[PDB]
């Protein structure tokens, strides 16, 4: 009736066509938090080929838990309009403050992002970042990837190499991909200074306005996004308001779409 | 421009409301894996007040990773119609076998269940049931819940309690809730031995057949579905095919739905 | 200032030694400074018995600090309400029969009166075993085998010291650590079945009924009593925790007047 | 008779209102040791609204254990008068040296501080400050809080934010709050340098001297008390003598109470 | 000059043809210790299709370290003739006692086994064992496999299913595959009793003679081998003499080859 | 039939002999990865007394798992001839690119190196060098070795010492031996900074080119090869292509071989 082997063969064949397929993508996003997912949504909407490389088996990052396990997220008016196209239900709590359910937003955003074409590879840690000289200087043009698993158990397993036109570090507070660039290649970042400055303490107002503005190309071929943008640029954090996180992924997507012409 | 205080007010206030309004529910489901989520969808879609208590911050259980991190999940025709009530796109590989992306399927089923009214509490462990004499019967009457971090770190933190009319143990392989029921209370389960028998080795054809059959009331007030059904009744596991797990959830919600219109 | 480091060290050492040596023989040795153990030690010391409490944590209070799920509130019903009044714990009637208390104020106030009342606390100290001596023709618990908690955690080859008591109180909570041990290592029999799932009404009746001398010389109090007399727990209602501690203290004080 | 869902809802309701009514506070104390509790008592005595955020499930910091598990604390004359304001029994060892039972000192100070209105939240780590440019000046205006377990287990759970007119670092040797303030802001503190200098070795005379003197506003909006003050300003540690910790706490409360009438 | 992607594509394509290939093997050996490797050698020599599933990234099991890190192994006369076809150098220490270098024997055995055709999948834990009814009763006819990694980090990752005509539990002291059969299916083993009896304390003489004799089909479709044979049958261990381990893998191979007709 | 005593005698006696006869060697190689093994082969094949000290019980380094547990290793034409001195079978995938099974290649290279006379000590950490003044020069003169379990468990166990005429740091990415050389002794290495520079991000064409170039003497008496060469000199890593690593080992053995016929 039901062959164990057709099933293994099917799982094996599909994943590995899928991974051969994305050995070249236009945009490789690192981190499947909100900003990573929203960026990959819009880029997959505009038709580009988008891979998302997520350290944990699940996507969603720090949105699942809300604040202190109280799984309600807040967005202001900027980002409320992003809860709209993904279709996230929200009611108004006070003028300019829109509550949503943390689980609903995360799964709906993530479902629409993968349905738009963005491939997800979960369990995969972006380890380092391919940089070569292409007509002139050093340019980031790919990712070094391994199983998260391998990383933390400290196993001598060699990585695989994904190549891309643009990398988005949507990796959260730790900004680990641009940190790793910065540290291993010795370069300078477009941050003034030329380093991962480290995120400043909390101020919701300045914090979110800066997240949108910090979402830029800090080195040729690599964009920060979401909370890595505030870590890289040395701006304030904003607590559990997620409007700036969603907005950031949209900004990095349309801007990368702009250069992709 | 923004009051950090207002964001904090709104989160504390909202979650407080969500928790209070589910201290008494029709159906408390334990575990947001494939089968637990589908049961919550259909139970909500039929208009019942449902809460889901999930140990990890992210729902989806063993289904994120397809098999061996190879992001694909196979279903056969049985769960292939379940994949259409949710809008999970798929292709077939060979006749009768279907492939969906594991992440799309997990998040899509997840989204539509919580949109139907399934209220998800993540980072919450169900650690015991409420066991209480009804008309001359011990009956599972609800759950004893704590934060997962309290169990993990062995912190002396007392749990809270919710009441439900039915509890669904959908905790996977662990069969976690019924296992606790049997040892702390010395009751018997509707199984060959009276106990959680434990799953047998792999046989995909019998395993998927026995999952919908074992998804049943095993003691007054509590169902098992999913891998927990096979683990409780002593049937074969099936491997990375998810048609049983999805069908399991629909079957249990319909049976509990019927029982609720007595 | 003129603070001799030598004098501060000598004081701390001299005082603790003499406190420690003066409780090598106590009337009642209580294991566990959670709610029942502290309340039992208050009521016994207020009656003028030498009570020693042995708490594995550096802090007392056990599981009362967190209320439920870190939500710092204690709910007490009829019985525990009037014990709160014995200790001076403020409260507030949510609905008739239910009284809310600050979980931190209850713990620290109960702890404070218990130790002011004469009950001596030894924190950081794990009761590891009991002393079984034959007395009057039967085996009987006659005190404790104690070590540093930190020797148990890091698995260190360090011997215990021995406390002598007329009665021992296992107020260890869900673990029923002392009677489980006695039972496991002697091949005795008690009156440890393990607790049952939650039924808070039988749970708070069953905690006071079950706080009894389950083997010569050793009472069980509080949650330890329910786990031993395999009954139902109760959740974040603390009334029977407070009442059983007073109950055990009355029983023990009565048997000690003979 | 005993309805567990009435119990559950009273706890969920009181606590989450206790938390909302301290999203706004006059003074947020981080650290429920002897210094942080004493400042909390004297501020609450004077009627100001006070929250104390405590990392462990219990308060008491390092006073529980005396020195080397020997449960005795030594105070001199300056601690001696503070023990009498609390009703802590003591005995005189050699002239000008008083020893109290360390369990009695910790639980009594704690009890009276909380009876006077100091609200305490356990299992809650202050992990960062709110920094706001107030009239052209960067000022500490609150705390970023999370559950302790979330930091231990490295969970991706966002914080809640409270707001305060004054923050007291009373985190003992670690000087946790002012330490993260400096490295993440890059600011400078009222010392010779910035950040925390780190404590010197031991010299009880100078160590106790300097605790009283270093309990200061080291940056607008945040004070340091107790050993965080010695650590921040780089003075000597005193041994297991707690006179300076208690007096440190009382100084910071009277100083902050002054500034709260301006 | 040198494309990062042809390299990833090559590693991806080859492994996954290789794993599609062995979704059916004649014999799936669990454990790449000496007995597992010697069995797969001879079965691959006789032309059968042999997969080896090894929990650790390296093969060799407990042979690498010799005894107490003193990396010299001993074989008696039985097994000396097995050091011959693999070509392991050995000098005679005393009549009937042949020393070999632990690293040399392990790598040479393992190289000749993989060169004979035995495929190795390392990092792969055999988790459970497919049993179905095939004309009559329950028969072991495959393996449930996952990444070792997954197992120990306790990650909810589903396994894959390999199907085979015969399974060899060459898994060492722990006999984990037949233990897992025995415990999950409730069956009885051909051991008298019907359980993993557990290995007896040490006696070199009886221990090694029993290893050869205990290497049998303890349940339809599954063979023990090497040190799992002594664990399953309740016989003595033999210390760091490895002659019986090598002999056992040969016996299980020619006997399984016999039934494969 | 058998004397357990005789087996134990023969193991203790044999290993004792093997250890003693290598307390003084021509070349002590640290690390039995791809590049370390190939260098030991060619150095033995040319008749020099070689010892290899490998931290783990199994040689082979990062090469067992090909890439991401996908058991295949790519080499280009450069290491494609190296694969023939050992008899590692391969196919080509696209022109100039070759695939060998990672397990066959690892064990085959390993077998032939130890058969050529390379004596392998596994479970042994090189933790320091011997540094000793020769004709008016500090020169690496040998190694300080301990059991890996002593380092892992932080046991107070003193090491032993071997002497060699050349030490080859082939410890992969860690560049473990030269890193210790630089910090404990304050020497400089033949590199841009004088220090272990650290590897740069990935560039497979330059990475493999720079590996044979950086496989050189970096301080009197010690070479680097393999990934340690790239890590010490600050070049690009290359990913899962092993032609540099094999060529690296042959180059270093030839250079050390020449230097040894001064
Ligand atoms: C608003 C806020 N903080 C404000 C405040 O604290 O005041 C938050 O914390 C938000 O969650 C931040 O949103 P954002 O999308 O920027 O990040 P996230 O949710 O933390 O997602 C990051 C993702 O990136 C993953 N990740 C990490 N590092 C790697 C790696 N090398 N390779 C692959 N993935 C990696 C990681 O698993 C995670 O899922
Ligand atoms: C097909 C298959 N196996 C076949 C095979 O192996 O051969 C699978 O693994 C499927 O994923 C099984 O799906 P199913 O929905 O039955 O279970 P799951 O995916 O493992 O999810 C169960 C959920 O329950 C959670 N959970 C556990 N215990 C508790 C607890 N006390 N309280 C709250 N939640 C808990 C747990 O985190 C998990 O998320
Ligand atoms: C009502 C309720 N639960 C209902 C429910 O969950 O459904 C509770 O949990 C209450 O907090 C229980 O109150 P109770 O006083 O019975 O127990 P507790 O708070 O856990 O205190 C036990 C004390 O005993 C300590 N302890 C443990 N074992 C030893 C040992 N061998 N030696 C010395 N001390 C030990 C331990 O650290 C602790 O302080
Ligand atoms: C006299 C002496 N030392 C002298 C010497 O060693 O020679 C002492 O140890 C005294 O006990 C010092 O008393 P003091 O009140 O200054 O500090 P403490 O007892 O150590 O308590 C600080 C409290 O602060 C808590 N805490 C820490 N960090 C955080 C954080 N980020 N957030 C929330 N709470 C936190 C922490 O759990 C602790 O309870
Ligand atoms: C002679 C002796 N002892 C005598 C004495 O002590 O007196 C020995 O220890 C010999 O090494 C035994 O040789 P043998 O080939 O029988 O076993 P081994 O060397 O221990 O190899 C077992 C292999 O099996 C592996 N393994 C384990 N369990 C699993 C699993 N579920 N799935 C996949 N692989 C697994 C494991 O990694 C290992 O490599
Ligand atoms: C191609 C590639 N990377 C490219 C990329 O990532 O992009 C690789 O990983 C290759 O495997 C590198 O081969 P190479 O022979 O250079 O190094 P390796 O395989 O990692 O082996 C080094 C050996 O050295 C061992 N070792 C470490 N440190 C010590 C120590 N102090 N003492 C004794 N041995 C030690 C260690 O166990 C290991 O076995
Ligand atoms: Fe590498
Ligand atoms: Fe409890
Ligand atoms: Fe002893
Ligand atoms: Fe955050
Ligand atoms: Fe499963
Ligand atoms: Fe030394």
């Amino acid at each position: 009736n039901l062959s164990e082997v057709v099933i293994s063969e099917a799982i094996i064949t599909a994943f590995m066509e899928k991974l051969k397929s994305h050995l070249e993508t236009d945009v490789a996003i690192v981190g499947g938090g909100p900003s990573g997912l929203v960026a990959g949504y819009y880029l997959a909407k505009k038709g580009y080929r988008v891979a998302i490389f997520e350290r944990r088996l699940s996507i969603g990052g720090g949105m699942w838990a809300g604040a202190m396990f109280f799984n309600e997220i807040v967005v202001q008016e900027m980002g409320r309009e992003i809860l709209d196209e993904f279709g996230v239900n929200y009611r108004e709590f006070k003028p300019g403050y829109y509550l949503a359910d943390a689980v609903e937003a995360t799964t709906t955003i993530a479902s629409k992002a993968v349905k738009a074409g963005a491939t997800v590879f979960n369990g995969v840690t972006a380890e380092d970042v391919v940089l070569k000289q292409v007509n002139g200087q050093y340019r980031v043009c790919g990712l070094v990837i391994n199983w998260t698993t391998v990383e933390l158990n400290h196993l001598m397993v060699d990585p695989l190499v994904i190549t891309a036109k643009y990398v988005v570090d949507a990796t959260g507070h730790d900004a680990s991909v641009v940190s790793t660039l910065q540290r291993k290649a010795g370069i300078k970042l477009n941050t003034e200074t030329g380093c991962v400055v480290g995120e400043k303490p909390l101020w919701a107002s300045v914090g979110e306005e800066d997240t949108v503005k910090n979402s830029k190309e800090v080195f040729p071929g690599i964009y920060v996004s979401g909370m890595a943008a505030n870590a890289t640029c040395g701006s304030h954090r904003m607590g559990p308001v997620f409007g700036g996180m969603l907005m950031s992924g949209k900004k990095v997507a349309e801007e990368i779409a702009a250069k992709l012409n």
